[PDB]
């Protein structure tokens, strides 16, 4: 039965207009820090820089509590806003100061004072970011193949890493005295005249800093807890802010007893990683199966409080930003963090693992309805009926929530890439859709984005482009005589851009172990402290590198539509192929015809299914070949964020009809209009890829019609649909329910929907927020109804 | 037979008038374009920064040809100078600026020009050098350890390492262009996705990069030469520089052929060494080896040009100069670089090697008569008559030249550290008695200077020192009732500061890795190309580390003072003694006497000839524990240079009857007046210690009144002294043969003396450059007859 969501409280609808009513910006309090910091520590190696810095940071930043907040810190003064972090890159920001405000979505403001003192931050990290040290460890060939329009190694070259899930459960247990002596102990053990115990030691000295900084950190805004509540008139409000600042002074350094300060000392946890680095897709993960603890061991809390709790901590996980530069907030656009919090699943003995938190958070979605955290369930053999229906009622709300995630085919991928059973029975996803070993691994999830339909581009045209030849010079195109000879060719030019591609990757990888090595971050990582020696360094128990494939359906439409079209019936020659898709179909539509009406991906057709399969698995046994300087394997994942779109306005005419310019498909998802036969027979379609071998995700949207969902019915069929997906061994599969006349209305009256989300690609976003190209990219999208 | 020597062209006394004349002064020009370089080399990694710093100085430092020169290169404008290493350290500079001209003893002059362009440099490299990154990496603890005046690791900490003999006869025979060529080989056997290729393509690159700089350095020399030709009437001169001009466009990338262009080659190849680095101990080490397969293939050259070339060479040698700070000037008094060049020996066969070039090198020394290079032979059992006499014939001439090594001993301690039979047999010595496989080592020859006295104090006071308890809490003297109380008490003394000179030296190690590595140098060292590694990071076959122990004689002689009149005959009680030494013998000069008369060291005494082998092994024992990051072993010497004085003024008195702040011994020659039982007696002592574990080497010096050595029955004992000494096991011996009254003179009237050059230790100079407290203690050295 459907039961719906209860009602939150009025303080949850006070503390979510103070997210969306905020002026995004860019604040330089934190910039001026770290660039004070660092000039007075020259002389000190790498990771004691980074511990003194990010103690300079927490002790000097601005702090702030927000009206009426139970779950206390801020990064900036302003909400929903970003500080700076010019240790990667800061050069696109000087070059873009004066236009951030006059962006169309990811707009953000910046003031003329911060403006001005960025001015020093930029004179002083001229040549000292890890940006400029990646570029410099790159070969000239390498360079050239990243600026060819065929990937993008971005990512972790202009920022952060991130891609993690820190051993959460841990500290919460043990608190920031418990990392503390721990280090203090390996210290001991570590006592030696052995030349590597020199450097170990500095590691470890580092977290020691770093953890009593944080300590600092929390006892601060006890400070100012107190500070506001002596001079607070109302008494019910003056008795919740001196019950944060007594929470805030326990958990300073101690672990968590109560859920009130299981809840206080996570946010602590995830705000100060990023405060140390800006790498996005902190992910929460397993938040149910640690927090749960707490909560049924508190025999004082009631569920409305508990609840009322957890909801003020999803609006937190909203407060934090990322300004990007104006390229790469093509690849990720509507202000997304990717914090990915999943409930469900199964335990490390392989039985349910559903509990009350699992139910609490779902409902948390509904009360505070904002795009963060991305929400997401696992799903398994054993998934109890009334948690899949519950998680179908969620879906129905239209928020594009929740992922769902395939235990049937995850667990057996993750131990197949080395993790142990009982680890990989306990995954997490990171960002968009990337499993891992929360507190165990250094996964760089999201470490590249590679354009598959660029690949059949240079295939026709032999590695020319733009009058230049940027790849391998292949077989040319008119004079192959055989749909084999073109897959070789396409084999090849895959073999010339991945290789370079995973190079680049391992250039940034150095780059950060050897100016950016993070000292907090790592001490709650397994083996690091065990090891002396951070995550940049190899000190995970787990290693992977996952660079992403994009443009799937687009490969697999025109690799069936040259062997059908071209080699099989001969209707056209290789040569007015090539001619017509370099013109872009003008003057022979009759051709661009006959390559639409081609067997599309989608339709359960596998004669197509089959090439669309084939052509991602060039992709992936590639990037498989490479291992990064962590001593880990390269992993591919097949996701795009909301890179399609601009990857598609740099990809010229494709075989399958597509015009030059135009999107390319999202994810592992059939093209727009494409799939015509039904949910049911896309499923059947996507379920035939290799899920298996892109360990590092696959994304799967799906739309649908609001009446699809209506009623019990509706319910049983979502539920449905997806065990059949998952039983065929897909990997993870979302879904949008909308009214497409909203959506119109949002783009004509912006003003009047502004708490409108949507999902775009393995997150949600507000509507709004998001440049015109990518609304109506997801507008274009098909439509079901089941 | 005496021989006698033969005269020098008039050209070398022309060229030896530049060296002696010279006012030795500091100049900027190098400072200021390294500085230019790293401005600019930001975002680069060390290594490159390294190669393209060394690119811009050889580039663009000012190039100098001095009159009637025949082979050319000059590290500085004005003779006998040097430039400036900021990179090492650089704000003991910025201290006595002011002062450097006001020394007595290795004054230096520096225009105000000079002091002021230097402002930029030292504000530039605040924090940057290898020095402060050292001090970051050692522990508070062993920061306190190198400030007790136990013990000092200088060396490597304010300046470069050096102490190497590269492979010059690989070089001479394939060029710069020879090296170059084969690092693009391996660059070309590297080609591959391995992560760990990225930092070896790096070096490799650097490498390539630093001998093209080479290539360059030398041309602008041929372009010189042809200039200053052109403004030359001289016939005879004008032949002479368009010679000069030829031989320097060949051998610019070219191996040699001539023996013209093969010194030329040599020389160039040792100056740009001392362009990229100021360690000292630049050693040519087996001159006659490598140079005279260049001499006998030459059909065209004279034995006198060929002669004339030598002796231009050893001119050149003492044009290289190098400023150290206050203190350390104290440890290396002299103007000394250490470039010790040796001859004679047998080949890899066993058998012997002796040839022609061995015997110029003999008559240069004589033709030359100037501090450098600290000429050597090597003896063994199968060593020529005629060779040895010569050699003795050299002694006689009282320039302290030549320091006689023992093949006996050097070879089978060699082997025992890990070289093979082959490459020990070849070995060289490096700065004053430092042995090596030329071509194929790092050793860090002279990481530290130990004093043993100190040791021995801190026995007598418990570790307790200036009221401050800075030792480890031995037993109370005034409570022991046997000398093994007190030799346990002893080693555990030795055992802490040991620990911590050998950590402070791993630091040091790693701060030249991370900042200093040498592209240039290491390309010239075995395994580093293959390897891809520089000499820093580990590439050389042989890897060691070599700390110096200084105050043998008085630790023997202590020892068994201690032994006898303490412990044996009770003739005082431990309190009496720990109070009389802590008064310097104030109103008990009874107790000084009775310690005074106690055996001493060099007598042939047993008693205490086995002391001071036991206390000396003490130190040997615990060096030998330690490893440094390169994986290499320490490897213990037992050398002063010239920092047995320095030492001593920091020594209080010791159970042996010396005052306190009195000079210690020098080596592990017998305290001074001590030996009063002839020389032979001396040597049998000096025999018993063990010379096989000091295998970094140990230093002997025996002083002659001038009648010793009169006629050919002087060189027949001077020869049969070595022999018996070498026969025992000795590791050295060196000889000073001076009348006293020249010395006494010198120090009245130095104008009168500039060319009087006397033996140091391990090293000869010009002794009005020494200050007078180093004087003073060659002058109250023992003096023998036969």
């Amino acid at each position: 039965i459907s039961k719906g969501f209860s009602t939150q409280t009025e303080r949850i609808n006070i503390l979510k207009a103070q997210i969306l009513n905020a002026k995004p910006c860019v604040e330089s309090e934190r910039a001026i820090l770290i660039t004070e910091s660092f000039k007075q520590t020259e002389g000190q190696p790498a990771i004691l820089r980074r511990a003194l810095a990010l103690k300079h940071i927490l002790e000097n930043i601005p702090i702030t509590i927000r009206d009426q907040e139970l779950i206390v810190g801020s990064l900036t003064k302003e909400p929903r806003s970003s500080q700076v972090f010019p240790e990667f890159s800061n050069k696109w920001l000087q070059d873009e100061l004066d236009r951030l405000n006059k962006r169309t979505g990811d707009a953000f403001q910046i003031s003329e004072e911060s403006k001005e003192k960025l001015k020093d931050v930029f004179e002083y990290w001229n040549g000292k970011t890890t940006s400029e040290l990646a570029t410099s460890y790159m070969t000239e060939e390498t360079r050239e193949a990243v600026n060819c329009d065929v990937f993008t190694v971005g990512n972790y070259y202009y920022n952060g890493v991130g891609h993690v899930s820190v051993d959460y459960g841990k500290v919460l247990r043990v608190g920031f005295n418990g990392i503390i002596n721990e280090a203090k102990e390996q210290l001991e053990k570590n006592r030696s005249i052995d030349p590597d115990f020199i450097k170990k030691e500095k590691f470890l000295n580092s977290v020691i800093i770093s953890c009593e900084a944080a300590i600092t950190y929390v006892n601060r805004y006890a400070k100012k807890a107190k500070e506001i509540a002596d001079n607070t008139s109302d008494a019910k409000r003056k008795a919740e802010l001196n019950e944060i600042a007594k929470i805030c002074s326990k958990v300073s350094g101690e672990g968590a007893k109560s859920f009130y300060e299981a809840c206080q000392l996570f946010w602590f946890i995830h705000a100060i990683i990023n405060i140390e680095s800006n790498g996005h897709s902190i992910s929460p993960a397993r938040f149910d199966q640690y927090m749960y603890p707490y909560y049924e061991n508190d025999k004082n809390i009631t569920d409305k409080f508990a609840q009322e709790l957890i909801d003020c901590i999803w609006i937190k996980l909203n407060d934090i930003n990322k300004v990007r530069d104006e390229i790469s907030t093509k690849h990720f656009g509507g202000y997304p963090m990717y914090q990915n919090l999943i409930v469900g699943g199964q335990n490390s003995e392989g039985k349910d693992a559903t509990n009350k938190v699992s139910y609490m958070a779902l409902e948390a979605a509904v009360h505070v309805k904002l795009p963060q955290p991305s929400l997401s369930v696992r799903i398994w053999n054993k998934t109890p009926d009334e948690f899949l229906l519950r998680a179908a009622e969620l879906t129905r709300e239209g928020l594009g929530l929740p992922a769902y995630y395939n235990d049937e085919v995850i667990i057996p991928a993750l131990v197949s890439r080395g993790l142990t059973l009982e680890d990989a029975r306990d995954y997490g996803i990171i960002g968009c859709v990337e499993p891992q070993k929360p507190g165990k691994t250094e996964g760089w999830h999201d470490s590249a984005f590679f354009n598959l339909a660029r690949i059949v581009e240079l295939t026709i045209n032999s590695g020319f482009d733009k009058n230049k030849q940027i790849g391998p010079k292949t077989q040319n195109f008119e004079e192959m005589k055989s749909f084999d000879e073109f897959m070789k060719a396409y084999k090849a030019q895959m073999e010339y851009f991945v290789k370079h591609m995973c190079c680049a990757d391992n250039c940034i990888d150095i780059a950060h172990a050897e100016r950016a090595p993070l000292p907090f971050l790592s001490s709650m990582v397994d083996n690091c402290i065990g090891k002396g020696k951070s995550l940049q360094d190899g000190g995970a128990e787990y290693n992977f590198s996952g660079p992403q494939g994009v443009g799937v359906a687009n490969i697999g439409d025109s690799l069936v539509a040259v062997k059908k079209i071209v080699f099989d019936e001969n209707k056209i020659t290789p040569s007015e192929l090539k001619k017509t898709l370099n013109n872009d179909f003008k003057n022979s539509e009759e051709i661009q015809a006959l390559l639409k009406n081609a067997p599309k991906f989608g339709n359960d057709i596998d004669e197509v299914d089959n090439l669309a399969r084939e052509g991602a698995l060039v992709y992936c046994r590639e990037v498989n070949k490479y291992t990064n300087p962590r001593g880990g394997n390269f992993q591919p994942g097949l996701y795009p964020s909301s890179i399609n779109v601009y990857f598609g306005s740099l990809t010229g005419a494709t075989p399958d009809g597509r015009k030059s310019g135009q999107p390319l498909a999202d994810g592992v998802s059939p093209s727009r209009g494409c799939d015509v036969s039904g949910p049911t027979a896309a499923c059947n379609s996507v379920s035939k890829l290799d899920h298996f071998i892109a360990s590092n995700g696959t994304l799967f949207n799906q739309k649908f019609h609001p009446s699809a969902l209506k009623g019990d019915n509706g319910l049983m069929n979502l539920s449905s649909l997806i065990r059949s997906y998952f039983d065929q061994k897909g990997f993870h599969v979302q879904f949008n329910v909308i009214d497409k006349k909203i959506l119109l209305a949002a783009q004509k009256n912006p003003e009047k929907y502004q708490d409108l989300i949507v999902r775009v690609a393995g997150y949600s976003a507000q509507f709004i927020s998001l440049d015109k190209s990518i609304q109506n990219d997801i507008i274009a999208r098909t439509e079901h109804v089941m």
